[PDB]
């Protein structure tokens, strides 16, 4: 629910401010960093969803940018300014990336995981070579792994881990659907209503 | 997911029932048919409470196996008692072997005691969050998000989280790389490193 990033209406209108004539191949070159700004945050948003710290980050951007619009906002016009602002920009995602490494870095197992993703990735090419694979879900896209890797350490270990919590989701919202007697409905269970 | 023609369909094992009609080869029969039903009960226990794990449908079909062969001697000796005791007996041991197996892959895949019991331990702590939460949808997709929803900040479902995103994005990657695309290479530090 986005409230936090301008619209490209709000962008254009901030754009404008730059009318004076010097000021217009600076104002090329900051709104090119304006979209560099903006693919590099959603790209986080996108390909770090899996990281708790990445709304903060995400939200960290938008902070700072924002304020460096206020800047612009009142000296549209001072290439000089222009030119630091668009440094300020490249500090901000600087930050970004650092604060996005310093995370997966504290993670204990989180580099590891990624190598792993990667290399089973690279290995997806192969096995997957003209499979024609087309589906929607990260269902489908999990049990792929599963199918293809399912004898790798990590991947039993996160099917399996998987497995038990959809099943105790599934069983606690039955039990709240009136049911009960689940008790005995497997070991599972019967170790989670004990 | 094996649990098909290997189960004898409850027609079928009526069938092998009769055979036994005899009249001492009665009240021995009526424990015959209490020691089948607690194996198919044990079996499907195993199906439901361990498809997480691999060699689950290895372990199921063996007992069915097993059992096919109990049932031959059974078919043609239904009326020996000491027989029928015996294969009572047998019937004991698949499910014990069965166990037995269970808990040789469960110990030699390290840490998925420790799991079980953490996915215990938040299933417990479910039942309050979700008190009262009306929560109504299918997908191990929904029932995964809602984990990541209210566990956000525990050790093993975060593992679990990081690792699944970028498994699937790699995968859906690797189908737009066929589906005839490239300069994905450029399209996160994830392809990059994927196609470098």
């Amino acid at each position: 629910l986005n409230n936090v990033v301008f619209t490209n209406k709000e962008l254009e209108d901030i754009y404008n401010l730059s009318n004076k004539e010097e000021t217009k191949e600076v104002l090329k070159l900051f709104k090119l960093k304006v979209n560099q700004f903006y693919r590099h945050a959603f790209g986080i948003v996108n390909d770090y969803n899996g990281l708790l710290e990445y709304k903060e980050i995400f939200n960290m951007m938008f902070l700072k940018l924002s304020v460096v619009f206020d800047t612009q906002r009142k000296e549209a016009n001072n290439v000089e300014q222009i030119k630091r602002n668009i440094a300020i920009l490249d500090e901000i995602m600087a930050k970004a990336d650092n604060d996005l490494s310093y995370f997966i870095s504290q993670n204990k197992n989180f580099q590891e995981l990624w190598d792993k993703a990667v290399k089973l990735t690279k290995e997806m090419k192969i096995k997957l070579k003209g499979q024609k694979l087309d589906l929607r879900d990260g269902e489908v896209a999990i049990n792929k792994v599963r199918e293809l890797f399912g004898s790798d350490k990590n991947v039993k270990e996160l099917w399996w881990f998987r497995s038990l919590l959809v099943k105790g989701v599934y069983l606690i919202k039955r039990y709240y659907e009136g049911d009960i007697e689940l008790a005995t409905t497997s070991d599972f269970a019967k170790a989670v209503f004990e």
